[PDB]
């Protein structure tokens, strides 16, 4: 079966064969469309066809595929199931599969990237405080002084499901957020829950705009511990403007380092739960995102002011105004200080060369082009007037629930 | 099976019902999501009409009334002995205001019930079909306050005899290639323009040329109109702080008026359908003057305010986009020609949507169209979960009829 793509810009079209392979659900039906929807413990029996799928792609990609090493592989693995229910993965297939949770993850614009990862086997951790100490290196690695280098580290794999690793924070760096009696939000609206369950575990708030979360940390299904980020490990960049003298005033600054946290990795059937991976910024995440949402720092409506834009009626396109000069401010920033950004135009255009990349060498790139256009000027970007197929491949990063949702609280 | 959608800035969250009456089909599967694909007898008749004939009923809080069984009856007869129906004059406009109702990629469906619809099913000519489309521009332009029309011809009947208005809008610019061989006027345009002149057209060679009309009826072979100059409202683009804007010479019609669709409504379909509303904004700044492909002019206005192009992190594109979407609004504003921005047209929308959701039990949406090509998220509608399905009555692409057309 071939499906075509068409570009509407270019002309270009493309034929995906890759989506053949596709596994998992997509949560659409030929009735309904679940496009924009932003959501959706193994026995020995789903298990050995979902190892075998992973080992000979594994094989296939090493071009070993039907070797006497890929036989004695599934033999060794096979045994391992039966004997164990699980198994273990060579520190080779651990590095392929991460990178290739990355290549199949469709919501990512950044996936020309996804062959140079650094992948840390922090298989052998056993504690929220060697869980601390392998994060840490992780955020050290990452950051670089500011030349960003994208990483993930691997905590060891789900057993039972009563002896999870899990990040408790949905990334490793975040800014705490505080509900006033008064109904105002003190720092990032977004984080105000989170931040209620690390003060009630022993967290000192400082209580400020940009107070940078401590890591809470559940190591082999125990209770999380608190561990406070060493902060000449977080790299941070004062927001000012390359015209406007007023912004740094404004008082705004954002962390260098993207961290997801919450997310589990599958490889082979294998769940890993603990995984937590970083890249760099594109500039809207922050610009747009993170400082123009409603319901995060919002600060549309002061920029605006100190602009003297037209606010009384909307088609003045204040707030459309306000919102480049913050994204230009995010990208001035970030570019004087050294550290590695991209802008949504550079990013696009690259993703789209990634894309017809993979057609022609992998027969397909599956992406979710609601989450792929950027959130600001989206069809001045190329992604906007691509067609994509969206499905999904393993191995592959899941979302999961919360822990504080399903934590057994041992006290 | 029940579905919930989410609103991610607001927290609300809405209980789906209505996508059980989902008929036609999405494209997508469980295995693969089309969300962002732009493009797709007597015993089938019946039942068509009867869901339709039944929802129609239902409407008038007059379900498993007499008049509906007799109503179901005499349509059961009538296509047992025609093999097809013709629409009582309520259902037509019952089923126009629906299928406008059910526009997935439609934001601006909250003034769907305000719709005035022109019945040409009595047209049997291109020159019937000219007249009445002009008496649907005059009305719907109605001197810059304008109100929504749709005007619908005969129904399909063996496909042979098909009415089609040729051109995609009612009013467009052409499109010539130059020998210089760059493009002059709307690149879009230049088949439908080539068609135009192969057909007979003296085209004047302009950046802003309103293409003549194209009218097919009854199957036979389409003839060239074209409207009344005083009928077509333009509005001259100016900026209200850029003074160099207007040198630019950048004008636009002021009606959006779709014509290559095809209208169903309990099962007939009307291959010939033209309608129209009033334009947001962004469809003109963004689309129609910001594409690559289209007019193309982001260079131009960057250059005019002295940005620096060197890099694309100055965001001088989004820059200028910002000011070129501005001098629109102003202008339509100016020379009062109704127009609305996409701050303005998103609220609305998601307002309808709860309505929808309170009054009908839900509302399908495609969301990769409702999102505005500028600002995103910063309009209300990016952080909406929305639900796409099919519902009938329904306008559907068709076949281009140059595709088609049997000369
Ligand atoms: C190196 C530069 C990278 C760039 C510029 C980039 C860009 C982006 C952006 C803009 C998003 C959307 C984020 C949001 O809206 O919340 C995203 C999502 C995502 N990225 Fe990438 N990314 C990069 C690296 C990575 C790496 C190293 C991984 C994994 C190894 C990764 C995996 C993902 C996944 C799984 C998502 C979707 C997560 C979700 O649903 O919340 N990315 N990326
Ligand atoms: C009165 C104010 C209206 C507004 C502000 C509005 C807004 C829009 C916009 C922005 C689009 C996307 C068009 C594009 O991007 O090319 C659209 C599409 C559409 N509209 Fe509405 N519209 C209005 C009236 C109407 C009316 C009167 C009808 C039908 C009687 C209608 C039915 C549709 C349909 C079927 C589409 C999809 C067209 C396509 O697929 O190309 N709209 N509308
Ligand atoms: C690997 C990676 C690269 C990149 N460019 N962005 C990301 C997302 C990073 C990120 C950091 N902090 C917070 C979030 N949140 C913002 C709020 N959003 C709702 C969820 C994601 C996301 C990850
Ligand atoms: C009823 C209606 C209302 C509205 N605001 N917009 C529309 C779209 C109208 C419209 C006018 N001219 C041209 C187009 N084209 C632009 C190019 N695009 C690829 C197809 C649609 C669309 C229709
Ligand atoms: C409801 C909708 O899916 C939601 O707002 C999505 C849209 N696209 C997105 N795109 C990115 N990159 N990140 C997001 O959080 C979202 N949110
Ligand atoms: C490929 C993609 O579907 C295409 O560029 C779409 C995106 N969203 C759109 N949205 C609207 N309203 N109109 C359009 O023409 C498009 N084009
Ligand atoms: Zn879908």
């Amino acid at each position: 079966r071939f499906l075509k793509v068409k570009n509407w810009e270019t002309d270009v079209v493309l034929t995906d064969t890759l989506h053949l392979k596709s596994t998992l659900e997509t949560g659409c039906t030929e009735h309904i469309c679940m496009g924009s929807i932003m959501l959706p413990v193994r026995t020995k029996d789903q298990l050995f066809p979902l190892a075998k799928e992973f080992l000979d792609q594994y094989y296939s990609s090493i071009k070993r595929f039907g070797s006497k090493a890929h036989m004695d592989r599934l033999e060794e693995v096979n045994k391992e199931i039966e004997s164990t229910s699980t198994y273990q993965l060579k520190d080779t297939e651990l590095i392929y599969g991460a990178k290739h949770a990355w290549r199949n993850a469709s919501r990512c614009v950044g996936r020309i990237q996804w062959s140079k990862l650094q992948v840390f086997d922090a298989r052998d951790c056993t504690t929220a405080h060697g869980m601390f100490n392998y994060i840490c290196n992780h955020v050290k690695y990452a950051t670089n002084k500011g030349n960003l280098r994208s990483a993930i580290t691997i905590f060891p794999q789900r057993t039972d499901g009563k002896h999870d690793f899990r990040v408790w924070n949905s990334q490793l760096i975040r800014y705490a957020g505080y509900k006033q009696p008064d109904g105002s939000t003190l720092g990032d609206p977004a984080n105000v829950q989170f931040t209620e369950i690390c003060i009630q575990q022993g967290w000192k708030a400082p209580r400020g705009r940009f107070d940078v979360l401590p890591l809470l940390l559940q190591a082999n299904g125990n209770d999380p511990e608190l561990f406070q980020i060493p902060p000449e490990l977080v790299l941070e960049v004062p927001i000012r403007h390359p015209k406007f003298d007023w912004f740094k005033d404004l008082g705004l600054k954002w962390y260098g380092l993207p961290a997801v946290s919450n997310m589990l990795l599958e490889i082979g059937g294998l769940e890993f739960s603990a995984c937590p991976f970083s890249g760099w910024y594109m500039g809207t995440e922050i610009g747009v995102r993170d400082y123009c949402d409603n319901s995060r720092y919002n600060i549309l409506e002061e920029v605006a002011k100190k602009m003297d834009l037209d606010m009384r009626k909307t088609s003045s396109l204040w707030k459309d105004q306000a919102l480049v000069e913050i994204n230009i401010a995010v990208l001035y920033s970030f570019q004087s200080d050294k550290v590695t950004i991209v802008d949504h135009h550079s990013a696009t255009e690259s993703f789209i060369k990634h894309m017809e990349n993979e057609y022609r060498c992998r027969g397909g790139c599956p992406a979710d082009w609601v989450w792929i256009v950027p959130p600001m000027s989206g069809s001045i970007t190329p992604v906007f007037h691509q067609e994509m197929l969206n499905y999904r491949l393993t191995p592959s990063f899941e979302y999961q629930p919360d822990p504080w949702n399903t934590h057994v609280w041992k006290g």
